[PDB]
């Protein structure tokens, strides 16, 4: 019943690979339900075309901000940031799909990816999913960040949707 969404990731417009999520919409349906239909584009926006602006190796990628594409912006589906769902997931090890945040219930459409185990974030991001297949594509991305989350290639979302 979870669904499972992809992103087709390219590297300087160059095709890289494809990423699959699982999303726990069990366990956490308002978050999972925004990052389905922000994949999908079905209200008219979403994460198509946008970039991962932040990437810092051994730690996360971030994206989702596809409105100022830096950090800066991004909106959810709801028409106002929304709230912390729960903290019932916590951040075990890479693949953890979690919201970017800037505060409590500050949830817009910006989410990172770990590559590591986060802990210290348990509590204060809502984990929502987890890389199904292609975590060796997030893998790729990471060589292209650095120390301070700069990366050297442009890292973009060229598609993305809903499998299954």
């Amino acid at each position: 019943v979870n669904p499972t969404v992809f992103f087709d990731i390219a590297v300087d417009g160059e095709p890289l690979g494809r990423v699959s999520f699982e999303l726990f919409a069990d366990k956490v349906p308002k978050t999972a339900e925004n990052f389905r239909a922000l994949s999908t584009g079905e209200k008219g926006f979403g994460y198509k075309g946008s970039c991962f602006h932040r990437i810092i190796p051994g730690f996360m990628c971030q994206g989702g901000d596809f409105t100022r594409h830096n950090g800066t912006g991004g909106k959810s589906i709801y028409g106002e940031k929304f709230e912390d769902e729960n903290f019932i997931l916590k951040h075990t090890g890479p693949g953890i799909l979690s919201m970017a945040n800037a505060g409590p219930n500050t949830n817009g459409s910006q989410f990172f990816i770990c590559t590591a185990k986060t802990e210290w974030l348990d509590g204060k991001h809502v984990v929502f999913g987890k890389v199904k297949e292609g975590m060796n594509i997030v893998e790729a991305m990471e060589r292209f960040g650095s120390r301070n989350g700069k990366t050297s290639k442009k890292i973009t979302i060229a598609d993305c949707g809903q499998l299954e």
